């Protein structure tokens, strides 16, 4: 029933992006995604280089990157290839299909040209996925659907979460998993990534709520933890990243028996 | 019960941004918002100048504007002041509060520095509004909550729509209305803006669905129509904008008796 990341990478129905990710997770013993919520390219690239060995994925946030250029992205790709992690852009695609197609491909950011993974809200209906899919690109790309949110008052519950799971099933040629607080699909080909993670209980003053790596990976059945401030605002960032990596990895191992 | 836009502009509980908008709608006899879904600054500014007299609002889409700069925004502000329309940015704010605060103020776009209006999805809970509010700015700014969507399979229905209305009520110092398909609040201080509008029946091939100005303003009780392709893809854009303006304006008048 429960399979290692390396075995999941070989599943018949696995998407190539998911397989690549699962293989590097197994190789590096990491199921940590760094949320690089920073405003300067210098710091983004410093984090990518210093923490690259500890992470399976780096979540970029280009809408707050004051000095974004595509040359910054090219240097991030070099680090991602060297250290072996995927690039996941934070942008909350959440529009009619015709608009998300334009937003994914175009503008200054040209997200599709560099992001291995993107995430979408399911509120618009399945056109949100179909519009992203319609971007022509001869590269391997995946999408994550936001099935649950970590924040107080989230409406991504109940039938909304179920709709996200059905939408993912039905678009598995492109959708490779979920942003969720827990396992929401029983199909092992899908990835579950969980934000709202810190070692200590608490939250922020703007509705964020935290749970621990052991809780979300071990008890709630998710695959990957997404951690921003727990690392990037820590006194010792590498020490923090390693604590999060070890916590999430052991919690995952505990489900393999 | 039903009040003109000019009378609504004087309501005791009206927000200053809503009042400014309602006054110019009455003065210019327009309840049309142009959706300027274009990739070049030249075209954005050509549309703003040519169609400015016909519109109450221009919805920018900076995430697809290949040559965005803040100098383009400054020139748009000049046109908005000259022709008398508000600037509404399309970005679908849809994140935890701590992130939307950063996204509204920062990055290359500095949206809060120029957008009179923004819109947010309610799925994260009320932190999505509280985070936008927390941006310090000594200017008049408002937010619209996405209570319904026009696209096939939209999940913004039922209890989700009701949650959006409650969130708006409860944050009326900043939330000035809704993106919706119909009137969703009975409070006349709130603005209802409806996308998914074309003169003819139909849709697109990515889940957009259209209703007419008469249907959405006259029968469904909305205030403003948001029109993109019906104008910007028309053979004669000014002719189209005037047809949409006249349609929406008459439909509104029909409810005043
Ligand atoms: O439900 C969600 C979806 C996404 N994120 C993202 O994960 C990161 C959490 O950062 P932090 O609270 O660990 O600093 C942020 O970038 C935020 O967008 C959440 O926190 N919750
Ligand atoms: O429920 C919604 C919310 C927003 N819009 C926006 O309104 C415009 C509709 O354009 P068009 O279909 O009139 O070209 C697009 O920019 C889209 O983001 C919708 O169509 N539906
Ligand atoms: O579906 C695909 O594979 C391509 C890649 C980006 C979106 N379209
Ligand atoms: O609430 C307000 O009025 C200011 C303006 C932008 C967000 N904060």
């Amino acid at each position: 029933m429960e399979l290692s990341f390396g075995a999941r990478a070989e599943l018949p129905r696995i998407h190539p992006v998911a397989s690549k990710l699962l293989r590097l997770m197994q190789k590096k013993e990491t199921n940590l995604c760094l949320s690089a919520d920073v405003s300067l390219a210098r710091e983004l690239l410093q984090l990518a280089d210093a923490l690259g060995p500890s992470i399976c994925m780096l979540k970029t946030h280009v809408d707050i990157l004051n000095d974004f250029t595509l040359d910054v992205m090219k240097e991030l790709i070099t680090l991602a290839k060297c250290h072996e992690f995927l690039i996941f852009e934070d942008r909350k695609f959440a529009d009619i299909g015709n608009n998300v197609k334009k937003q994914y491909e175009g503008g200054i950011f040209k997200i599709a040209s560099w992001a291995d993974l993107v995430n979408a809200h399911v509120v618009p209906g399945s056109g949100v996925v179909k519009g992203l899919q319609e971007v022509g690109l001869p590269l391997h790309r995946g999408c994550l659907l936001i099935a649950e949110m970590s924040s107080t008052g989230s409406l991504a519950t109940g039938d909304y979460t179920r709709a996200a799971v059905r939408m993912a099933e039905e678009h598995s040629e492109f959708v490779v998993g979920f942003i969720s607080g827990s396992r929401v699909s029983m199909k092992p080909e899908f990835l579950h990534l969980t934000p709202g993670v810190q070692l200590e209980a608490g939250g922020d003053n703007l509705g964020q709520q935290y749970n621990s790596p052991q809780e979300v990976i071990g008890k709630r059945g998710s695959d990957i933890i997404i951690v921003g401030r727990g690392i990037i605002s820590a006194a010792d960032r590498l020490e923090a990243a390693e604590m999060y990596r070890k916590a999430a990895w052991e919690a995952y191992l505990s489900r393999l028996g």
